[PDB]
């Protein structure tokens, strides 16, 4: 069938222009990227290693795998080191590839299930010294190829296995277990397994009121990329690993014609499907730099409010950087800005939509801490952009108290202006007057006194 090949040709030239350029970019990209952060230097060697990879199997097997295995008609124009090399290097890529994949799951489970462990134990030069091992490893599970395939002449030449049968089917089973089974075996138990850890984070993070850490929430967003790629990898290369179990299989006495033109159709759709393999790889690029990216700017934000880089906020925020990012502790922003004392930032972020009801572990909102700290125009704005009030904590602290027990007169005066129930107490049954007395502000008593009274005025 003439037609099956024209059409494999086409895809084939797809694949190669865009997937070569595509990985070409990704790895150019890396090289000049200068990444001062640990956490994208550290993915950035995994995603340039799956860059290359896939770039060498885009580069060298495409071409010689078009000519001489889907033109069959051709004969053999690469010679006796081409035939091993080609082979070599295939296997080489298809390990590389696998352990690289795998390489993430153990990183992200690594990340998800020992988070106060990875973090102080992963360094840069632990994943360089890791990354070089895996391609030598790849490299040396390879050589075996350059021994197993050679030159036959059938008279044409063809790049056949040269061993015998029995031979021939060890080191083919010892490849599909070592780089496939083995490798996705392991990549869908370590998402699996932190995907359940997650969830129970989730769930554990935010209760009553918490919100979500950002940093979560970019693990959240790592499983499910991840999930991707392993189901990505599995549909891509089952097919090539099964073909090639069935070759050695179906070996000699049952080679047919018709057999063979079966045979034939399965080894253009199964390696059309790794070739679509290595020319999506840079959408995993593209997918993990966005995600990094976003966690960058989100750390940024919490580091540039509680600094008070008014310059930086703004930067961040005109780039789509998280408003609403807690931190550990459930700390917003806002709450950074509020505590500090940045009424600009405080301003800026309100503008941007910042949630002016966010609550971390202890219950605090960011008035809490503009009541603790006595910045009136903060609590004024805070107020003026729907603020609670008469938001309580864990302890049953609300702002009154704080402002009340610190001695802010200025504040409890624009409080109360905006409906703060003078009546309402904490878990140890003081009220905002019985904080200001254990204190001694006398002044700020008088001024709750006379309005607990008004309300009694007003009942009757
Ligand atoms: C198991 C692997 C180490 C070898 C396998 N290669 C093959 O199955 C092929 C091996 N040849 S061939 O050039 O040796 C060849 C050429 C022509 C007729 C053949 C009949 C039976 C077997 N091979 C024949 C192919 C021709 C077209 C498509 C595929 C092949 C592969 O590349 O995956």
């Amino acid at each position: 069938d003439i037609y099956s090949k024209v059409l494999v040709t086409a895809i084939y030239l797809a694949l190669f222009v865009v997937g070569t350029v595509g990985n070409g970019v990704t790895l150019f990209t890396l090289a000049r990227k200068k990444s001062l952060q640990s956490l994208q230097s550290r993915v950035d060697y995994y995603l340039g290693s799956l860059a290359l990879s896939d770039l060498l199997i885009l580069l060298f097997a495409l071409p010689v795998d078009l000519y001489n295995f889907i033109w069959v008609h051709h004969p053999w124009a690469f010679g006796d080191a081409g035939c091993k090399g080609y082979y070599f290097l295939r296997e080489a890529c298809t390990y590389a590839t696998a352990l690289n994949v795998v390489s993430l799951s153990v990183e992200l489970y690594l990340a998800i299930c020992h988070p106060f462990k990875a973090k102080t134990l992963m360094s840069r030069s632990r994943t360089k010294k890791f990354i070089s091992a895996i391609w030598l490893a790849s490299a040396l599970l390879a050589i075996p190829m350059l021994f197993t395939m050679g030159l036959q002449n059938l008279s044409g030449l063809v790049c056949t296995p040269i061993v015998d049968t029995a031979t021939l089917r060890v080191v083919i089973q010892l490849n599909t277990f070592m780089s496939f089974l083995f490798p996705m075996l392991v990549a869908s138990i370590l998402n699996t397994v932190a995907a359940r850890r997650l969830t129970v984070m989730v769930h554990q993070a935010a209760f009553n009121m918490t919100i979500e850490p950002g940093r979560v929430q970019a693990l959240r967003r790592g499983v499910l990329v991840l999930r991707a790629v392993v189901i990505a990898f599995v549909v891509c290369w089952l097919p090539y690993h099964v073909r090639r179990l069935m070759f050695v299989y179906i070996s000699d006495e049952q080679w047919t014609t018709a057999l063979f033109d079966f045979y034939h159709y399965f080894y253009m759709l199964s390696n059309a499907l790794v070739y679509v393999s290595a020319a999506i790889n840079p959408i995993l690029y593209n997918l993990a730099e966005d995600l990094v990216e976003d966690w960058e700017k989100a750390r940024k934000l919490l580091e540039a409010a509680r600094k008070g880089q008014d310059d930086e906020v703004r930067i961040l925020l005109a780039n789509g950087a998280d408003v609403n990012t807690a931190d550990e502790t459930g700390f917003t922003p806002l709450h950074l800005a509020a505590w500090e004392g940045h009424l600009g930032i405080v301003e800026v972020l309100l503008k941007n939509g910042a949630d002016v009801n966010a609550n971390d572990e202890r219950g605090h909102t960011p008035l809490h801490l503009a009541a603790y700290t006595g910045h009136l125009e903060i609590v004024e704005v805070l107020l003026k952009n729907g603020a609670g009030v008469n938001a309580t904590d864990v302890i049953g602290t609300a702002p009154l108290h704080l402002a009340a027990m610190w001695g802010h007169l200025e504040i409890v005066e624009v409080l109360l202006k905006n409906g703060a129930d003078v009546n309402a107490q904490d878990k140890f049954g003081k009220t905002p007057f019985d904080l200001a007395i254990d204190n001694g502000n006398e002044d700020i008593a008088e001024v709750l006194q006379k309005a607990a009274t008004r309300e009694l005025e007003v009942l009757f």
